[PDB]
RNA sequence: ACGAGAACGCAGCACCAGCUGUCCAACCUGAAGAAGA
């Protein structure tokens, strides 16, 4: 029941250094055998 | 005072011998813990 432009992020703390980054990265890669 | 009387259709003998209730077959198909806590 709340109203809201866009889906708002839920970003982190890392140990300092305070970046934000999304929970849940990874990358894609494809290497034979 | 009978075409009569007397006379066990009876004795011995395994419904038995051989024979896989077996052969093939996937408990299998399709389906996020997100989301404003």
């Amino acid at each position: 029941r709340t109203t809201y432009s866009k889906m708002r992020s839920v970003p982190d703390n890392v140990p300092t250094g305070k970046h934000y980054l999304e929970m849940g990265k990874a990358r894609i890669k494809l290497e034979e055998l």
